[PDB]
This record gives C-alpha cells, sequence and structure tokens, in this order.
C-alpha cells in the first residue's frame, strides 16, 4: 500500500486540525496507509506553561514523534508548519537541520513531498513560508507537488481564506483566535487526495 | 527635491487605481516630485480590441511611458504589475530586460526599490510576484522596501483584502471585476509615503 | 511512450546545447518522445501553448534576466491562460534549467521563480537530486542546482558549457523521463 | 556613530571568518561602530532579542541547511515576537551573508529567504551591488551573489574562504555601514 506521512509541528492546535483534514483527504484514495507524526518541541517548559502552548499542545499528545529515519519508509510526506516571519518554525527547522544522513544515502529522493501552513495574517508568509519549505524538499531530491486550481477553494472571493496553489494554509487571527474554516479544511483534504494519488501512481511502479 | 517614479504596467485599471494611491501616500512627505510612469504594451493591436484591454487602458491613456535610461533619474522606483502566475507580467519583464545599459553604468545602485501587485485569487503570487521581484530590484543594487507592520492594514482580519509586509497589492478576482477596496489603497498610501520618506533621508545625504 | 517536451529560448547557445544535453539525458531510458521546441522572439519549431498539452512532461530553459525568466518566456508562458482554466498541464512533470552571466547572479533564483509558475498550473516539480555527483563538484567552476541544471555563459558570453554542466543536464532529462515515464504508466 | 550589529552563527569558522571580513570593511567608513554577536546553540558574546533594537543596522550570517538558514538562527529570530509587536526594528538596515557546501546548493535561496524574515521586521534590504568585481569573477570558484556574500565550505568543510569571498564580504560591510550612516545621519 502507499504510505503516506504527514508531518507537523502545531502550537495553537491550527496546524493540527489542518493535518487532519489533509489525512481525510488522502484516505479517500484506497490502498493507502496514512500516519500522523509530531516534531518535538523546543520551547522550555516554563515558556510552555506560561504560554499556554502546554495545554493546546496536549490536545494532540498522543500523535507519535516523527524522527528524521522514519521519513524514509514513506512515498509521500506532507509537512505542516505555522510561518515565523515567513519562513517554517525552527521546531521544524531543527528537526529538517537533522536529516543529514537521510540525505547522504538519498532517503528521499524521487519521493512526493508537499506542504501545508498557518499565519496570523492574509499575505504574511501564506506563500513564501511554503516556496522557502520546497527549496530543502529539493535538496532532498523529492517531487513536489502543490493544490491545482481544479480545487475550487482557491479561488474563493466571498470569504477570507487561506489555501494557494504552493499548498493549503489556514488563518489564525494576531491571537490565534481564529479556528480553520470549511473552505481551508476542504482545500487541506484536497491536497492531501491529490497528493496521494500521485504518490499511488508513483509508488506502484518502482 | 527626493524624486519618486512610479513605474506600472495595468491591463485593467486595478494596478493603475493602486499606483494613484501610492503616489498620493508619496506626496505627503514634502520636498518630493512624484511622477508616474507607464511601461509599454506587447498585446496585439487586434487581441486588445478584442478583449476590450484598449478601452481600460485609455483611462490612463495620457500617463507618459517610462524608458529604460528615465529610471536613473530617480531616487526611488516604486513597480506595480499584475501577476502572471506568481511572476511579473511579461510587459514588465521585457521592460526590465531592457535595463542592461543601466546595470553596467551602476544607474540604480543604492536608489531605493518597491514593489506593489494585483492578482485573482487570495493567496495566487500576492507574495512570490513581490519576492521574484525583489530578486532583479537586488541584481540593480537597490536598497529594499516593503510594508512595515506599523501599517494596521496588514493585520485587518474582517475583510478580505491585499496588502503583504513585502508591498501593497490588491485583489482583481477571477473576471477582474473586483475593483480596489479603501483598506488595499490604505496600505498603498502608506506605501508611498513610507518609500518617500527613506528615501528622502538617503537623498539628502549624497 | 512518454512524451517529453523541452521548451527553450537561447541567444548564444548555451541554453540550446544544454537542451540539447537533456534530451540525450532524456532518450536514454527507452521508450521516450523527446521533442525540441523554441519560444517566439533556428530550424527548432516554434512552441504554441496548445502543444504543451499533448506532454507528459515538460522542461523549460531560460537563460536569466536579473534572476528571473527572460520576457520571451515569460511572454509565452502569459498565453497560457486558456490551457490554465481548462487544467491542461494539472498533474504533469515539470522541470527548469538556466544560464547565467555570473556564478551566483540566478542560478538559483530563476529557476525557484519559474517553480513558481508551474506551480500555478497545478504541474509537478522535478529538480537534479543529489545522488548526481556533479552537483557537489569543487574542483571546476560549474553550474548545476539541486533546482535544476544551469550554465556559466561569462560575461560576454564566450564560456562553453563545460562537461561537468552537460552531464548534469544529460541527469535531469533522465531523472525527468523517468519520473514522466512511471507516471504516464499508472494513469 | 553608527552602530552595526554582525549576528552569526558559525560551525566551521567559515562564516566567522566571513564576519571578520565584513566587519573590516564596514570599520574602513569611519565614525561606525560594529559589534559581533552569536547566537546560541566563543568570547564573542551571545546575542540577544533586546540588543537588536539598539543597532542602526544588522548584518546576518548563518550557514545554509538544506536552503534556509539554520535551526540556531530560526530559533532566535523566533525569540523576536516582542521587538516585531513594538516596531523595534522598522527601518533599521538589514543584510545577510551565507556559506554552503556545494557551489548552487542555497547559495542564493538562503538568503533570499532570510530576506522574507527581514521584510516581516519592517528592515531595508541590502545586498552587494554589481559594482564590487568579485561578483563576476569567471576565473576561480567563488561565492558571493548581488544578493549577499557567501562562502563555499566544501563537502568536508575543509575548504577555506578565498580572498575574492572576503573581498567580497569586505565590501558589503563597507556598502551596508555606508547605506545605514546616511539613514543614521538624516533622523
Amino acid at each position: 500500500p502507499t504510505k503516506i506521512q504527514i508531518v507537523f509541528y502545531s502550537s495553537y492546535g491550527h496546524i493540527y486540525k489542518m493535518a487532519e483534514a489533509i489525512a481525510a483527504g488522502a484516505r479517500e484514495v484506497g490502498d493507502v496507509e496514512v500516519t500522523l507524526l509530531q516534531v518535538p518541541e523546543l520551547m522550555p517548559e516554563e515558556v510552555q506553561v506560561k504560554s499556554g502552548i502546554k495545554g493546546y499542545r496536549a490536545a494532540f499528545g498522543s500523535i507519535p514523534y516523527a524522527t528524521p529515519e522514519v521519513l524514509a519508509e514513506a512515498d509521500a510526506i506532507i509537512f505542516g508548519t505555522p510561518t515565523r516571519f515567513g519562513n517554517m518554525c525552527s521546531q521544524m527547522r531543527n528537526f529538517l537541520d537533522q536529516t543529514g544522513g537521510l540525505w547522504m544515502s538519498g532517503g528521499l529522493i524521487g519521493k512526493v513531498g508537499s506542504v501545508f501552513t498557518s499565519t496570523a495574517s492574509q499575505h504574511g508568509g501564506q506563500e513564501t513560508t511554503i516556496t522557502s519549505f520546497h527549496t530543502t524538499l529539493l535538496h532532498h531530491g523529492m517531487v513536489i507537488v502543490g493544490v491545482p486550481y481544479s480545487e475550487p477553494g482557491l479561488t474563493n472571493m466571498t470569504e477570507i481564506s487561506g489555501g494557494t496553489p504552493y499548498g493549503a494554509s489556514t488563518l489564525a487571527g494576531a491571537d490565534g483566535s481564529r479556528q480553520p474554516s470549511e473552505n481551508e479544511l476542504q482545500i487541506a483534504r484536497f491536497q492531501g487526495k491529490h497528493v496521494a494519488t500521485i504518490a499511488k501512481r508513483l509508488a506502484n511502479n518502482k
């Protein structure tokens, strides 16, 4: 069966929710194993307690932790990260910085890579976070898949919404209060289904 | 006086309107000369008639045409382009491809470069069009100015809006029907005022 | 058979020579049909937007213009609006190669900004994996990036594409074709 | 006086050597105060987010990690939330330099993605203009981009930064300082 890994960091739960929607879309293709994996936290125990994040992260506390070498087991990996000033977050960056051995062994070469994100504002890194993420995936020799415009949600012009042709996204607001909308989750579902379709066509032809 | 040039291509008038708002913001600083300049059209006379664009472009028909060498006269240049698949349009690209002589003479080195855009969808090249534009400005040795988050419009979370920390923007919709909103025009005004402030501080210190 | 189109613009011939190396790499894989097409401002036919729909993969070649594709390529792609709204390139393999005057003036940025456009068309993006040894060459001035093959033209365009640069290009052709073929044979 | 901070992470010393060249370039201009600060995982003090507010310009140095800044730099910048909402870096000059194992594996993309973050902080971005002859060197393998200075470390990190690469770095320091100073003296 086609193995799809969804590897994400989340502080407030936005990326976690999008991840579940991505997973749901992927499972629609059939002959597919979808696995959610979270990246290790870096933030100090205390800062974590004081921020409330410790509480928020607990909502998905039972998700197993990703490791650099487990990535080699997948046919596709869809990475999720909140933006930090238009780049991936340091938690995701440290995790990927750890894939040096995976790199020299060629472990991700020819695998399908895709990305999704979340931001506080409408155009603060909705796109740049994804495209800079793509750079690292290309270093790993992955094939890059985004979200085609055959998904109607990408052209929605009546509600504020994330979702880019580079990859799905969601808006969290300044204070992280806004939860992902149905349009945003529909776009993520499509991404998971689309990535899984492509990975399966590649995987069934070793 | 500090010379600010606003150099743009527009098909349907969206970029033209944003350009006027950028100009208005710039004129707020004082001791500043602001000049609007349009880039030459490439589209065939016939395709132009049949598209209705010939009509739309006429609304700003009296704007003088930019040339590669006139750019050397400015202290800052703020470039406007509609997106084409997350890059600047071919009209703007051909114009900039013409600046080879300007490049070897160093004519734009140390000048303030800024960019604004327009797109059909919320995250189809709102950011990527600007950042890829920045690359060409860096080749010309320009100092890059975007839109700081001290402009409240960048964090607007109640209306669909363009405007990025990389540069102002507007949404035109799938059929180009949506006109620039007040929030979008306010952000452009701020960009013009902010670019002009910086250029003036640099220009008054040769 | 898998259909590969190599769509390019070339002034000095650097891009054309790279294209020939890409095509030879692609034609190594077997049951692969490669067509070279040039974009309009010599016996290479001109590309049209409609013909692109017939490919399983398109490998685009452009010299840089200040870190973007050239206006000739930009104008060509600006004519693919019809293809876009019909979904004509969705799921097809996209790949890019370039040429530049200087060692780091747009070797990378020209390709990555090109990728943006291929993503708008719903394409699947392929670069050059580091299993190609030429990417880590540290003994001779060389183009070639993980994002796609490249060549160095020099200030006056006198510099010929090197053997290292062409072999990277050959690899990109073979690798892109191998990917396209696996997709093409699994409709 | 104009205050320049050079904030960097260095493993092998390549980035540190580049920083020393940037600082020497900056200190050429006169009435310029340059401080080197390193980001946390040696007698260079550690950077903090609050000290950055005291600079007129910040020049950031990072080795690449697959075409992005390294996690140590990323984590440091992720702690600048307070600075951000207070507007503490708005209008300050920002500039970047890097180091990579291979000739086109993130020489450019590492810098341009760093620029994104500096733009979120409202900074004014400065690269390296082509009036610096080293940028067009075509005789020796060399780093140095119009986006910012760079050095090549090699696969094992054995390669020393060359004289061409350091002179480009020196230029970037001088050029950034010259810009910062003109702004600093025109409040």
